[PDB]
């Protein structure tokens, strides 16, 4: 059988086509990842790419920190 070897040091996960850069970057705080990432719940943190209307995605692995 084959090897779907995917990530390998990452600790990441995809999810979300509207929650790109727009969330993120240090000037406004819609929160949407937040909105977004609830949908998963299972979330501590996650990452955000650039994109920015729907070209990237929401990243929310329950990597990101201590869950509480």
């Amino acid at each position: 059988c084959p090897e779907i070897e995917a990530q390998g040091n990452e600790c990441l996960k995809e999810y979300g086509g509207d929650v790109g850069f727009g969330f993120c970057a240090p000037r406004i705080f819609p929160t949407i990842c937040y909105t977004r990432c609830r949908e998963n719940k299972g979330a501590k943190g996650g990452r955000c790419r650039w994109g920015q209307g729907s070209n990237v995605k929401c990243l929310c692995d329950f990597c990101g920190d201590t869950p509480q």
